[PDB]
């Protein structure tokens, strides 16, 4: 089963011009509790929050992060609004006011039915040492480093039980 | 509800030194027809597919749709493995061998119960423009630009019905 390379790339199309400078901006994730995904992203994976915004009408917050320094973020509202939307690679944390007071609710992580979306992932210089760290900090391991036909790639949980594959670029060749 | 701008701030840690060299590489999400992936990802919004990986004694592929130019992809296997996986901000579409046959399959967006991701979102210069291509190719939308409380913003389904925002960095401040 599965297309050939051949077979895939009759399915691709050159990049229309109108579509130059468009960049993946942006994933969208719905968290629980905004204070322990901060505390999360922040401190555990080394992100930046760049942008908050409130909307109080809709009950709902939008946290964004990314791997950007501190330093580079505007000054001027209507400035950082236009910077921190412009950055590529960036996380949307939704927080839907309420949900953390809420015992039972919680959000779906997409790998078990019915599922859809997998993980984010981020790509780290080593995996063992990343790993190593990660085990100190108390974080929740769904796939340690060595664990499984898969050796030096790794996948850990965020507080909501997302999905995060850890993976070094110049060691996946190895694996494949 | 929600946090203070400064009960957030107070929850963010500096990112320890060894998180330096982190980057957010991936998003993934599973696919039924990677042909009609493959066809709107780069004939409809324009991204290159810079790398396809093949696990048949697990029966799936992995497609990484980027943002890059089809120029600077190495030309040598283990060159490109790890180029490609360097590459921040790139679509991971996992494809389970045999799903476009089953007629019953299907993968869940994760905005219907039960709720989890949200979307994947592109920057764009023009939203408009942006919006008026897609239309004439036949795009489906959750919501045009001008539909709703917030215009100037819209959301589009892929193949599989996940959504996609459309936004230009540049005038969202002036509906915020
Ligand atoms: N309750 C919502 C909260 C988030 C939300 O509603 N977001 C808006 C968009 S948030 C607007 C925005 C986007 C980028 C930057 C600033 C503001 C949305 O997805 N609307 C879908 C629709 O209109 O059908 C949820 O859980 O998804
Ligand atoms: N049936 C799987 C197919 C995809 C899959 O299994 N992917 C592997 C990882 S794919 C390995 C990989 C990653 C990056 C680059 C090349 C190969 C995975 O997520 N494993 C989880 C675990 O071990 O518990 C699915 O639908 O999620
Ligand atoms: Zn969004
Ligand atoms: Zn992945």
């Amino acid at each position: 089963g599965g297309l050939t390379d051949e077979a895939a790339l009759s399915c691709c199309s050159d990049a229309d011009p109108s579509t130059k400078d468009f960049l993946l901006q942006q994933t969208m994730l719905r968290v629980k509790d905004p204070k322990k995904s901060l505390d999360f992203y922040t401190r555990v994976l080394g992100m930046t929050l760049i942008q908050k915004c409130d909307f109080p009408i809709m009950k709902f917050s939008l946290y964004f992060l990314a791997y950007e320094d501190k330093n580079d973020i505007p000054k001027e509202k209507d400035e950082k609004i236009a910077w921190a939307l412009s950055r590529k690679a960036t996380l949307e944390l939704t927080h839907n006011w309420g949900t953390e007071d809420d015992e039972t609710q919680s959000y779906h992580n997409g790998n078990s039915d019915p599922r859809g979306f997998g993980h984010i992932g981020i790509a780290v210089p080593d995996v063992y040492s990343a790993c190593k760290r990660f085990e100190e900090l108390g974080v929740k391991f769904v796939k340690k480093p060595d664990d499984g036909k898969m050796k030096g790639l790794a996948f850990i949980q965020d507080p909501d039980g997302y999905w995060i594959e850890i993976l070094n670029p110049n060691k996946m060749a190895t694996l494949m």
